[PDB]
């Protein structure tokens, strides 16, 4: 079978002051990169760190 992401990370980042949404895949136990930024993907589809000076993870 092929090998997909647990769970799509659903964040948000200001790009040019603009709050630009974007979801990402990632398995329990990626690293997850934002505007250069990464957080490990641990449990609940729960980033670590899922806050950002101008980031921001709202869904997983």
């Amino acid at each position: 079978g092929p090998h997909m992401a647990d769970c799509t990370l659903g964040c948000k980042y200001l790009e040019n002051n603009r709050w630009v949404s974007v979801s990402k895949s990632a398995n329990i136990g990626d690293t997850l990169y934002i505007m250069g930024h990464s957080t490990k993907i641990g449990r609940g589809c729960k980033p670590e760190t899922t806050e950002w000076s101008d980031a921001e993870i709202y869904s997983w």
